[PDB]
């Protein structure tokens, strides 16, 4: 798991997150799509979207962005600690938008070149490593929840 000094690294980077959560979530979002337009295709709602100018443009993505990363946000926050707030979310996505452990692991490398883009002086490589491990904590328990609904993978 997380040693203290590695939350510490993981909380004080997600305040300046929060300091632009709207344009933060909506590069993540374009970042995955762009990467692996795979992703694209578990979205009824975006899956119109052709191309990267188009993306930028909607504002129904730029919304999906804010609640993407509050909820990541709620989560962090709790410190590993996180099993009422990981559970409705691993259910949904299990259950009902059948979405890949793998996605999950696609999104995190998004998350760590956004925050990268946007935050070259202060997101230096033992933030990254402690980002990393956290994202890795969430896809654990996450993974746990769909192997137990027979899902997993
Ligand atoms: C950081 C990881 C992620 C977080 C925190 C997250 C969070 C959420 C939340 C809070 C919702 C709305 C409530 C719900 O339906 O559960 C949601 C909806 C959804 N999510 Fe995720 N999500 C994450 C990763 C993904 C990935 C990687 C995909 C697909 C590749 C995905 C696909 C969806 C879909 C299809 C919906 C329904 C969207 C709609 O039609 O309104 N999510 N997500
Ligand atoms: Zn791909
Ligand atoms: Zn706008």
């Amino acid at each position: 798991v997380l040693s203290e000094g590695e939350w510490q690294l993981v909380l004080h980077v997600w305040a300046k997150v929060e300091a632009d959560v709207a344009g933060h979530g909506q590069d993540i979002l374009i970042r995955l799509f762009k990467s692996h337009p795979e992703t694209l295709e578990k979205f009824d709602r975006f899956k119109h979207l052709k191309t990267e100018a188009e993306m930028k443009a909607s504002e129904d993505l730029k919304k999906h962005g804010v609640t993407v990363l509050t909820a990541l946000g709620a989560i962090l926050k709790k410190k590993g600690h996180h099993e009422a707030e990981l559970k409705p979310l691993a259910q949904s996505h299990a259950t009902k938008h059948k979405i890949p452990i793998k996605y999950l692991e696609f999104i995190s490398e998004a998350i760590i070149h956004v925050l990268h883009s946007r935050h070259p002086g202060d997101f230096g490589a033992d933030a990254q490593g402690a980002m990393n491990k956290a994202l890795e904590l969430f896809r654990k328990d996450i993974a746990a929840k769909y192997k137990e609904l027979g899902y997993q993978g």
